[PDB]
């Protein structure tokens, strides 16, 4: 009954912090859990759980700059436009996956896992789970459906699967990301989870900070994009909200804001702050379009904007139902204005919207409770 669970993300902050909640889960259970990544093996010791760094010294953004640069043809085209269909987009995920593989089935070896836990974005999971030949369940992000994709990774990887000895298989369950309204049409994989926002602890002061008088509106990009395009793209945001009569926060992690110079009267920063913890005192959020950054807008019951820089790829599933459902407005960076953000925040469909949305969310099975559903499945 008691295992020793694998948990295996990419190395993302976005792809890491989806798979806290189900870690917690198993621990709570009883369960060993240990965390396999590179590049934040730190935040995820933050998260008070074990981690082994599977590729010391990684950086995602050099990487990216490698497959640019290795594939002019795939960049010129493929990657003109949106990142849907994720079989297109092997050779980009594969480069991603790559170092990680070596560091990952070595530890598999040594740690004798009894399940592996990864997340949708890590092939290097499903192939972790057939080394140790054990189940995998997969945990989904955004809308991306899966398809093809790991096949199409793997094709990339056969030089590497060759010697380790292993195939892909198929996972045993697959947990969803987003709720149900939210997947509009698209035919579901797997078991639907209620999102309880994951961003790191926090001492909030001596005091429970109260809500503000005005009315407070976030602007966070995530943990990627501005990393990997450069900080310019929040500029015409900001400039827009210094337009607007409203107090803001801008969120940017642990990215070094020293770029933008004075921000305008009205908006003040941060540095890194579980997004949780921000959004319980915002009215609304000005975001990229991440995955994570969109369940804990809804989470907090708030309308939200998706406006990533107009270059990016990697933010359009969410897209279409974010419009759909009306629980907020999706442009890009360089077309956000000051009548844009009026609407964000003035628009009352939009707030009724959210609410309803984070209605469904909410009622959805908890992470204890998916704990015990992988359980059943596999015993
Ligand atoms: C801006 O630059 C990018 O976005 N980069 C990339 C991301 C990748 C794959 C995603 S799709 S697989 S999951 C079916 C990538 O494989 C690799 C990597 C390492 C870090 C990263 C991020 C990228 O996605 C981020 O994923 C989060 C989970 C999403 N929220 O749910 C975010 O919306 C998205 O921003 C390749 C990549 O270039
Ligand atoms: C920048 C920042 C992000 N976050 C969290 C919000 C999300 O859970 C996660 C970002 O994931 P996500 O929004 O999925 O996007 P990306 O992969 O593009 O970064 O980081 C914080 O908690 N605090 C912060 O200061
Ligand atoms: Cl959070």
């Amino acid at each position: 009954r008691h295992m020793r669970v694998l948990f295996v993300s990419s190395p993302g902050i976005g792809h890491l912090f989806p798979l806290i909640q189900l870690a917690w889960g198993f621990r709570t259970a009883g369960h060993d859990v240990l965390i396999a990544v590179a590049e934040h093996a730190d935040r995820a010791a933050a998260a008070g759980l074990e981690v082994v760094d599977v590729a010391p010294d990684y950086s995602a953004v050099k990487v990216f700059e490698q497959v640019a640069k290795d594939n002019p043809r795939f960049a010129e085209t493929v990657a003109t436009r949106p990142a849907i269909d994720l079989e297109e987009w092997g050779v980009q995920i594969a480069a991603v996956n790559r170092p990680l593989v070596d560091g990952t089935m070595a530890l598999v070896d040594d740690y004798r896992p009894d399940l592996v836990v990864y997340e949708q974005g890590a092939t290097v999971g499903l192939l972790a789970a057939d080394r140790a030949g054990v189940p995998a369940v997969q945990r989904n992000q955004s809308a991306w459906r899966t398809r093809g994709m790991h096949r199409s990774i793997a094709s990339f990887l056969t030089d590497l699967m060759d010697k380790h000895q292993v195939s892909l298989p198929e996972p045993v369950a697959t947990i969803e990301s987003f709720p149900p309204s939210l997947l509009l049409e698209a035919e579901p994989e797997g078991w639907f989870m209620r999102w309880v926002p994951y961003g790191g602890g926090a001492v909030l002061g001596d005091r429970l900070p109260p809500v503000p008088a005005r009315p407070e509106v976030a602007i966070t990009m995530g943990t990627i994009e501005l990393q990997a395009f450069g900080i310019g793209a929040v500029e015409p945001i900001i400039a827009a909200a210094g337009e607007v009569d409203a107090d803001f926060v801008l969120a940017l992690g642990d990215l070094d804001i020293s770029p933008l110079g004075t921000l305008p009267r009205n908006v003040r920063a941060v540095g890194w702050t579980p997004l949780h913890t921000l959004l319980r005192t915002c009215t609304a959020v000005v975001h990229h379009g991440g995955g994570g950054t969109v369940m804990t807008a809804i989470d907090a019951g708030i309308p939200q904007l998706l406006a990533p820089d107009p270059r990016d790829q990697f933010q359009h599933t969410a897209r279409e139902a974010v419009s759909r459902r009306g629980i907020g407005l999706v442009s890009t960076s360089d077309k956000v204005d000051a009548d844009l953000l009026r609407r964000l925040i003035g628009d009352e469909s939009l707030r009724t919207a959210a609410r309803e949305v984070r209605e469904e969310m909410v009622a959805l099975p908890t992470p204890a409770e998916t704990v015990r559903r992988i359980v059943e499945r596999i015993s």
